[PDB]
């Protein structure tokens, strides 16, 4: 027994309601209550304290794309961590550079930056995008503008909340820091015009809003903003930390667009959801403005995380989730939309790419909650956004047989919650 | 595995294949390295050629524990086969626990459990500007923070705009308003700058890390945070390199007997096994992280607190504060007995525990000589400021591998002035 295992069995928790208690007294109160109280999962599915099944369909919001515990994933970590697991940038090792060239040649990418989160990932990139601004455009002091989009997330760092347009981010943090023009998301006109200030950096957006709300863009939403930027010599910086690694049935889903981001960010799956570690990739004379001594990480490139990447990058291509996700994803809505349109008046929208999924239903007509509870009796495990927007993220190693049920487990949900209404 | 699988496919014989790789795949943030580290133990790393050196860097302080202890990657191992992420969406069986092991060792009533040591402060700042609008109620966007000349917290925007460091901040801007900058060790100054009311909290360091192992006098700490008592201001004890037995004590605070109103601890919080950092403090003030105020996709995730515990553990069975007292008291005073006066361009010689530094003239000495030679004999370093040679090794060293260590210390700075004649 380890030292975690050996102090839990002496704190005599039995029950679910025993660990919520244990929350509310020791850990800081910045998450909602729980359903669940999980303690092992294995590729789709998890397992509460009780030995009671769910399929995961949050999976660390894109994390987990691997699955929970990918047995290649865990023995690239166990047998990393037994050599070497820190050395710090100070120093070389065997494994940064190859993870990083591995990195490189798989995105293509010059340059490779290895952070820890995906907050960390962001922050690099707007230093990048403001210190290339600064040096390459010469744009005077002080006055670099990045471009962004209302509801927006990529972080809970100040900057993160100083370009959040998302109360409960932002509120009571300030001040904040200066420099960021928000427009609306899936709307060219509006960045067209944002784009006239010649003091703009680089426009930061996601491919389909995460946090948002899994807002997909209109057809060549992506595309169209990518060559007004480059009229304009101003970055795209594209946010792939959830939509990347295959989730939307494409490497990256940039790709959707073949649009190939001026400065790529990726997180979450990069890891397989086993240790965090966060990447900023771009051109040669983009990246090499951040010198030695300008930017910096303790944890950022360590060995452990790099093994791990790369082996979580190679599953990714092996087990060919790319493909899994967009075969899967088109019958799981195709499978709801027959189902469910028509049948369940307050569904509003069902929509997503690949296995990045969601319903959005009609909070004026049911309660969004009775719809997550009536999932989870079902052993389905989910979490909305903005209350409204039910998700749809499993790992994308789910199994056919697996997914078939779940479908079936997710249509009985909201059809049961209709016959109810 | 998939990474030694590729990098043997690369062909990366000799250090320079490696430095080679890194120059043209890795973003070049930070200087050329001397070495290629291939495997960690204890206080001892082996480069690709199987040379041994002693880790004098210790990740800047986040291998306390020594590289690859044998219990944290064996807690390591035996929660990656079991559960590794599941966001604070959802309850696991560990993060509670956790979060009480360490509410219990530190004497806090909340944690925050974060990823980086910038994330921790970035968290203390917005609970510092949200406590102060909720609970002092002072005018919105007017919280100030006093921080100290040469402090280090971290690369994020938010860390660049209160720094005084010019790599740090250059061309990053523009800046987060809301800090106030003084002198470090400086109880005048900060008395002064506590006038204004509108100040939410002082963040400091015990002993400044990366501006150069800054040991302020005698009851600095303790005269500040009466001070800012006096004023209802919050103390913030960046612990991220001081804490953890590192000084010779559970928390660098402790020489002055300081509970700091909110606590920062990062780096051998893991081993330098994952990236795991902590924010702590009394309920009154941590509660004003409301839910969905504060988020993290790893922060607490179950693997990096099932390493934590059994870092934190190893800290104190291994009894690594005394033996950082012990050691430490001895290597200062063999290196001040053996080199002051005879080595004239040692500017001084200081330190608590095992966080030991010797300032060298710059102008007197190349300081890279020093480095070399330290190498040369068997000893890896790396200096901050230039001039500022760091002595920071796993608290797990031995003492023969001390005694061994530190001659070979002494040695090098003798041949080095040596060399000057
Ligand atoms: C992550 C978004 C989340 O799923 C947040 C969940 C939580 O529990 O906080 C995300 C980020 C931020 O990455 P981390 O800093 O959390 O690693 C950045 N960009 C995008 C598109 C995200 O989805
Ligand atoms: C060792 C470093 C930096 C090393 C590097 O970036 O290579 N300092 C980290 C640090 C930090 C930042 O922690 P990080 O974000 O690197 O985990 C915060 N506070 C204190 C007192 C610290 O010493």
């Amino acid at each position: 027994k380890t030292n975690i295992e050996a102090y839990r069995d002496g704190l005599k928790l039995k029950t679910e309601e025993d660990f919520f208690a244990c929350d509310r007294q020791y850990v800081c109160q910045n998450y909602a209550p729980v359903p669940v109280v999980i303690s092992k999962g294995k590729g789709a599915r998890v397992w509460d304290i009780n030995g009671n099944e769910y399929y995961d369909f949050l999976a660390g919001v894109s994390s987990l794309s691997q699955g929970h515990c990918h047995p290649r994933v865990i023995a690239a970590l166990c047998r990393q961590a037994e050599r070497l697991t820190l050395t710090l940038r100070a120093f070389g090792n065997d494994v940064t550079g190859p993870a990083c060239r591995f990195m490189a040649e798989m995105f293509g990418y010059d340059r490779v930056l290895l952070m820890n989160t995906g907050a960390e990932a962001g922050e690099s990139a707007l230093k990048i995008a403001r210190k290339w601004a600064y040096e390459v455009k010469e744009i005077p002091p002080d006055s670099a503008k990045v471009i962004l989009c209302n509801n927006n997330y990529w972080g809970r760092t100040i900057t993160a909340c100083s370009s959040s347009t998302t109360f409960d981010c932002y509120n009571n943090f300030g001040p904040f820091t200066p420099g960021f023009e928000l427009i609306d998301y899936d709307d060219v006109g509006a960045l067209e015009e944002a784009l006239k200030d010649p003091n703009v950096a680089a426009f930061f957006v996601e491919p389909i809003q995460g946090e948002g709300g899994v807002n997909v863009p209109k057809p060549g939403y992506l595309k169209r903003a990518h060559e007004l930027c480059r009229s304009k010599n101003v970055l795209l910086i594209v946010d792939e930390i959830q939509t990347g690694l295959c989730r939307t049935g494409r490497l990256l889903a940039a790709d959707h667009d073949e649009v190939h981001p001026d400065i790529l960010l990726l997180g979450k799956s990069l890891s397989a959801g086993v240790v965090p570690i966060s990447a900023v990739m771009g051109r040669a004379d983009v990246m090499d403005v951040l010198k030695p001594g300008t930017h910096g990480s303790t944890f950022g490139g360590n060995p452990l995380a790099c093994a791990v990447a790369v082996e979580a990058l190679t599953v990714l291509k092996d087990e060919k989730l790319a493909d899994r996700a967009e075969r899967l994803g088109a019958q799981f809505r195709d499978c709801l939309r027959r189902e469910l349109y028509g049948k369940v008046p307050w569904i509003k929208e069902i929509r997503g790419r690949g296995l990045l999924n969601a319903v959005e239903v009609d909070s004026d007509a049911i309660d969004p909650n009775d719809v997550v509870m009536k999932l989870k009796e079902n052993g389905i495990l989910s979490k909305p956004t903005r209350g409204r927007v039910m998700r749809f993220i499993p790992p994308l190693v789910i199994t056919d047989e697996e997914h078939r049920d779940a479908t079936t487990r997710i249509i009985k949900s909201f059809l049961a919650v209709e016959e109810e209404r």
